[PDB]
């Protein structure tokens, strides 16, 4: 029920959408799908930034690296999309589209890991407060 949880769920659903839809899709159709995955990521990353000030200092780094990795899954997905758009109406089409899928799949997996690191940081956070 937390904003981080919601943003991850959003980002994963955009990935599953694009995934189930990309086989029979022209660039016209799959650019927007990548555009949606992109902003859902940007949104999650903004939320995680607003969250770090509440998590223990000792967890900052693990979380920061998890965000870097998502940022380059995006970069990797965007690159595979550019290439699919270049080799449209050819037989490098399917190959590049399959590479987009892989890259989106990585992004979803890395989003969940980030959720898991933030969740564990929150648990460690409970073990820290002072009396009233
Ligand atoms: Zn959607
Ligand atoms: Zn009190």
């Amino acid at each position: 029920n937390d904003k981080v949880y919601e943003n991850v769920t959003g980002l994963v659903k955009a990935v599953i959408e694009m995934s189930s839809k990309i086989q029979p899709a022209p660039p016209e159709e799959y650019v927007p799908m990548v555009k949606e995955v992109g902003l859902a990521l940007r949104t999650l990353l903004a939320t995680v930034d607003e969250t770090i000030p509440l998590l223990p200092a000792s967890t900052h780094r693990e979380i920061e690296m998890a965000q870097k990795l998502l940022n380059s899954d995006l970069g990797e997905l965007i690159n595979k999309m550019k290439l699919a758009q270049q080799y449209v109406m050819t037989s490098l089409q399917q190959e590049y589209k399959k590479q987009m899928l892989t890259a989106a799949h990585a992004l979803a997996v890395d989003a969940k890991n980030l959720l898991d690191v933030i969740d564990q940081a929150r648990l460690k956070m409970l073990g820290q407060t002072r009396p009233h």
